[PDB]
DNA sequence: CGGCATACG
DNA sequence: CGTAT
DNA sequence: GCCG
């Protein structure tokens, strides 16, 4: 009843076991802070498998058969159950260990070594973090000076004056180019902690040294606060407010024409969704997918994609849009 | 037991 | 090392 | 932590 992989099952933004799925996605976080990539990733897919329920999980005898529901997962569900909280979940919750972690990941430009370094040297806060600012790259910095900024939930009205401005941008830089909104908001999310945008030009090999042109006139129009030949972007965009404004990470992305479905589908995400996309399309199928475009190792040749549906079907996958792959 | 997605900056 | 979905 |  229930596939194996969260590509094989579409998964709505709002579903009927968010409380069980946060409280599994608590402990996905905290082993990734250890570093355990596996326990993560089997935490993650099994909060991803009530999101795809039909309905709400009431008792325990439901989660029989379910895959990636073993002797933990299910065992965080039945106290969930019976007492409205998961011990385990609450003390990760009240961890200085966790809280800490959650702190500094969270700043764009520290990952977990980074924080796990930081946590054994005994720093705990922001402030203990501004006090030495020698130790920290200019991401960093960015990352801290902004921190505040980028913490609040950037709105999808604030996505549609973020993709005009990056049009005028891209037009000049290049005329016929076009701009995609991808990302959780391509999902259908309302919120989001970025806006991610990919470009692309209709004739191949045009979209070439674009993304230099189209960050020079952005940083010429004033409305780069941070940016590192390239094809991705990480930047931080001042974006207007009422009578002010504010610092929003704004992601750009080029591919050609020939790859766009491919980085259309990579960026679209969910990240768990390419994950087991990708996943699948190597040890069901036998292919290797990535953004870029997806390999038959046998024949040592690329399937040639026009859409979105020709990579779900070269993959014997039935077509699932954006806003049902929110794994 | 091995595997766990796959890139770019 | 960081970043991305 | 779980699947195959
Ligand atoms: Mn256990
Ligand atoms: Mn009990
Ligand atoms: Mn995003
Ligand atoms: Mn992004
Ligand atoms: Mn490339
Ligand atoms: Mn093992
Ligand atoms: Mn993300
Ligand atoms: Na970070």
């Amino acid at each position: 009843w229930m596939p194996a992989y969260a590509c094989q099952r579409p998964t709505p933004l709002t579903h009927h076991n968010t409380g069980l799925s946060e409280a599994l996605e608590i402990l996905a976080e905290a082993a990734g802070f250890e570093g355990s990539e596996g326990r993560l990733l089997t935490f993650c897919r099994a909060a991803s498998v009530l999101k795809a329920l039909p309905s709400p999980v009431t008792t325990l005898s439901q989660l029989q058969g379910l895959p990636h529901f073993g002797e933990h997962s299910s065992r965080v569900v039945q106290e969930l159950l019976e007492h409205g909280v998961c011990e385990e979940v609450e003390r990760v919750r009240r961890s200085e260990r966790y809280q800490t972690m959650k702190l500094f990941t969270q700043i764009f430009g520290v990952g977990v070594k980074t924080a796990d370094r930081w946590y054994r040297e005994g720093l705990r806060t922001l402030d203990d973090l501004r006090e030495q600012p020698q130790k920290l790259t200019q991401q960093q910095k960015a990352g801290l000076q902004h921190h505040q900024d980028l913490s609040t939930p950037v709105l999808r009205s604030d996505v549609d004056a973020l993709q005009q401005v990056v049009e005028e941008a891209v037009g000049q830089a290049l005329p016929g180019a076009t701009v995609t909104l991808t990302g959780g908001f391509r999902r259908g999310k309302l919120q989001g902690h970025d806006v991610d945008f990919l470009i692309t030009h209709p004739k191949e090999g045009q979209e070439a040294g674009l993304l230099p042109r189209v960050m020079c006139r952005l940083q010429d129009q004033g409305l780069i606060l941070y940016h590192q030949a390239f094809e991705r972007s990480f930047c931080i965009f001042r974006l207007p407010q009422p009578g002010s404004w504010k610092a929003v990470r704004v992601d750009l992305v080029v591919a050609p024409v020939s790859q766009f479905p491919f980085a259309l589908l990579g960026w679209t995400g969910s990240k768990l969704f390419q994950r087991e996309l990708r996943r699948f399309s190597r040890k069901e199928k036998g292919l290797w997918l990535n953004s870029h475009g997806l390999f038959d190792p046998e024949q040592k040749t690329f399937f040639q994609a026009a859409s979105e549906e020709d990579i779900f079907r070269h993959l014997g996958l039935e077509y699932l849009p954006p806003e049902q792959r929110n794994a």
